[PDB]
């Protein structure tokens, strides 16, 4: 649903980075996004292509550049290393 | 995508209950379910009740009864402590 994150997995795109759990992804590439389901897609249509994000953090926006990579099931998809927030 | 367990949050509903990473939920209260987004619409509009779950779990199916906590974010829904595996 809404496009926080859950855990980071351990050196992922996504910790190398910079982001954490409870990180609220605001925006990919300046597009504003309100759904985990378009940050994903930008994640798995993009392999090896740098995503710029906003991220809301600890009541702050900063940004963040983070690189999916190949997938190791499926190397056509990107991969960062990130879970939705626990429902 | 499919209602199976990448990861269960420590000391969650989920876990009391007794599921387990890699379990697939068969059905909930009797329902049949085939999304994870099924799942999660009986966890968050259910807060304080029991589900009765099937799960499957290494080939076999057996009942699980979980109870979702109110949502720490929102109080108003429903928490298990599930998400689905990394991406």
């Amino acid at each position: 649903g809404e496009p926080s994150l859950g855990l980071v997995a351990k050196d992922s795109p996504a910790e190398k980075g910079g982001l954490k759990v409870g990180d609220t992804v605001v925006s990919v590439n300046g597009e504003s996004i309100s759904l985990w389901s378009e940050f994903v897609s930008f994640i798995e249509n993009n392999p090896g292509k740098p995503l710029e994000l906003i991220v809301a953090r600890d009541g702050y926006q900063q940004p963040l550049v983070v690189t999916p990579e190949a997938n190791e099931r499926d190397r056509t998809i990107g991969y960062l290393g990130i879970s939705p927030a626990f429902q």
